[PDB]
């Protein structure tokens, strides 16, 4: 693994463990073993890691929330999609907890995740709009489902700073949540079999 | 006014508009015009000004949220509710904000925030039931309705949150989104009324 990857992984740990206020390119060179410099050279302040690790992130959701359009969507891919942006948002914990101090600090993380919010919302419309094509859930005007894919994105994002007030695996029970908003839209075909999934994540 | 007061709703200003992150008790002080010496006679550290600002918030939305058992819940009294904890929501959102750190940092404020979460649950829990009792919203069973209610905690407590990532007043269209919860579990009687109030909220 190359010096900078390490930076960036490291960062990242360190960031998730102790919170990103807590923590400078100081603490980062010594928990790597390489002087300011070394860290300097590959990285001009704590804003550019930050950054990078977004995008990092960015491309992982991106990739999971690329929607096949050559097939109808099945059961297992809802699955996949909410388990695999849960295990993101605990990966990348650090971002979310302190987001709104990291959109001021960097315009450029501030414009990127505006237009990645907007994607991740486009995806969450197209998954709803094929689970009414594969006939899982009623089909809804455009303005209802605009709002419920909002809601979807609302408590998904949300679900990590509840569990820290409330009291890894832990975590993906927000399942139940996010398919409880569902629960009344399920057609007669798969109401059984998606009520029987939604218990099988229940808190 | 008194000095200590005055501390506590400048702290406030301060926290609002700046971040607590970037607020020390100097600069509490130096806006006050007080010495340090001053304000440590009042309070020993930040820690103090925010459990107490926390008190103050906790003491106006239970006072919100004593629903009255006398009389059956109206529409009107839904408005209210939502608007009053919304305005709560942007008087005190320095608090939301770095909540993480917040309870972190007193083992206090996270028992005492635990706890009023439960209560505000609670009352979200028998404003539904309410709602059931008036022929609002349908009657729904007690599992269901726990869920639905963490949805509402999950939705308004993440809206300021989430405008910040999407670009006073601006504030209060989070109402539609909470009123989406509930739009398929309206009753014939009422569909026509929340729903045209559920419009009066549209961004």
């Amino acid at each position: 693994m190359k010096t900078r990857d390490k930076i960036l992984l490291s960062s990242l740990e360190l960031f998730n463990d102790k919170g990103e206020r807590n923590i400078t390119t100081n603490h980062i060179a010594a928990h790597l073993a390489i002087s300011p410099g070394n860290l300097y050279y590959h990285f001009r302040n704590k804003s550019d890691i930050i950054y990078e690790i977004f995008q990092e992130y960015e491309k992982l959701v991106d990739y999971y929330l690329d929607i096949p359009e050559d097939r109808p969507i099945t059961l297992e891919d809802m699955t996949f999609y909410l388990e695999s942006v849960f295990d993101g948002l605990w990966s990348y914990r650090f971002f979310h907890r302190d987001l709104e101090y990291l959109l001021d600090s960097d315009p450029r993380l501030r414009q990127d995740y505006r237009e990645f919010t907007n994607r991740c919302l486009a995806a969450i419309n197209r998954i709803f709009a094929k689970l009414a094509d594969a006939g899982i859930i009623q089909p809804q005007p455009e303005d209802l489902r605009s709002a419920m894919s909002l809601n979807v994105w609302l408590v998904i994002t949300n679900w990590m700073a509840f569990l820290k007030t409330a009291h890894l695996t832990e975590l993906k029970q927000g399942i139940y949540q996010v398919l409880t908003l569902e629960v009344p839209y399920l057609t007669p075909e798969y109401r059984e079999r998606v009520l029987a999934l939604r218990e099988k994540y229940r808190p």
